């Protein structure tokens, strides 16, 4: 039952506390670039997101692929819903120094992605080459964000975002997301939505970005209990986070044995991560995640999961109208596929953590 599970849990960690010379690799790569991208007229005030974190891994069991943000502080920022999509934005500005240090990719009064991220790619191009210390490679790909990809030697690959930061108010779309009060408190959802909030160059091809709250996500991972003790005494911790990796490398598996078939392609840990959220809405209490119960929690999950692809129902949890289900996003026969594969892992005890 939580056997394999806990043999899952611990495996996994002992991967990623394992002794590795990767982030070191990465942390010189991207040290060089902020260097060089800081003495440009757009881009002086790029930082890292999280000042400390380069080993930042959205797979759960890829120690050689990093996800890094490069954040762009951007003052008097003027924002547009595109076609009622909730999540997509044109970038305007209120403006009064004109000659802003944008200005250079302005297309009319709107922001273009396009040609920022052109200036962006051509800095870090210049970079790569300059480099004498070790072998990176600038991997090109359609996708706006991540807006480059850089391979270290062999295996060592670094997904490099560019996020504009806005120190405003959330847009009106995430008015009614964020549902934390009966779990986290009333007042922790206050002060997190007093919080900036980021704008990654998106398409649902038009000039948007895409709202972006990872940082939240990440705050609330390290302060997730209804009582503020939780998992502070590590002989009773909750079983929350488990549960959530649990998730992960269940999806990371499915879609690793299916890769040749197409059929679970638009998946993504973003989807399961957001269910898992869901669930944490639905079950607010620490007596709800036992570690004792790991089993039961995270059948929880996987029913929860199953509910979403089934109803194809799967609402951002910051933009209560964004339907990551949809059938426009992700058609009914590649839910179907994965539901088929999620059951059928269930009622083999999880064949995929062999
Ligand atoms: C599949 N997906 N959707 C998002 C998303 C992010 C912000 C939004 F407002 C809406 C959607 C991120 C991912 C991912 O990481 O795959
Ligand atoms: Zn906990």
């Amino acid at each position: 039952g939580a056997s394999k599970l806990r043999a899952v849990l611990e495996k996994l960690k002992l991967s990623r506390d394992d002794i590795s010379t990767a982030a070191g690799m990465v942390k010189g790569v991207v040290d060089h670039l902020l260097l060089r991208l800081k003495c440009d007229s757009a881009f002086r005030g790029v930082g890292l997101l999280n000042t400390g974190s380069y080993y930042e891994h959205v797979k759960i069991s890829a120690p050689n692929e990093f996800d890094v943000m490069f954040k762009l502080e951007v003052p008097r920022i003027q924002l547009e819903e595109y076609s009622n999509t909730r999540a997509y934005y044109f970038v305007k500005f209120k403006r009064n120094p004109k000659e802003n240090p944008l200005s250079q990719f302005l297309e009319g009064e709107i922001l273009s992605a396009s040609k920022m991220l052109s200036k962006f790619r051509k800095i870090i191009k210049e970079e790569i080459n300059d480099i004498k210390d070790t072998d990176v490679i600038m991997k090109r790909k359609r996708g706006g964000s991540p807006a480059v990809t850089l391979l270290i030697s062999e295996k060592i690959s670094v997904d490099i975002t560019l996020a504009l930061e806005s120190k405003s108010s959330w847009p009106a779309s995430t008015q009614e997301g964020l549902r934390i009060q009966n779990w986290l408190s009333a007042k922790v959802r206050k002060q997190l939505r007093l919080k900036p909030f980021y704008l990654v160059p998106k398409h649902a091809q038009e000039e948007t970005w895409r709202l972006s709250f990872s940082h939240i996500e990440k705050e609330i991972l390290n302060n997730h209990g209804k009582s503020k003790t939780c998992c502070e005494n590590k002989e009773e911790k909750c079983c929350r986070k488990d549960c959530l990796k649990l998730m992960k490398y269940l999806l990371e598996q499915l879609k690793e044995r299916f890769k040749d078939k197409k059929h679970l392609d638009k998946f993504s840990s973003y989807h399961v991560k957001t269910a898992f959220f869901h669930v944490c809405t639905q079950n607010p209490q620490d007596s709800q995640w036992d570690r004792k119960d790991l089993g039961l929690c995270f059948d929880n999950c996987v029913t929860y999961f199953l509910q979403c692809l089934r109803t194809e129902k799967l609402e951002n949890y910051f933009i209560p109208e964004f339907n990551l289900f949809s059938s426009n996003l992700i058609d009914k026969r590649s839910k179907e596929f994965l539901t088929k594969q999620i059951e059928y892992e269930r009622n083999n005890e999880f064949p995929v953590f062999d």
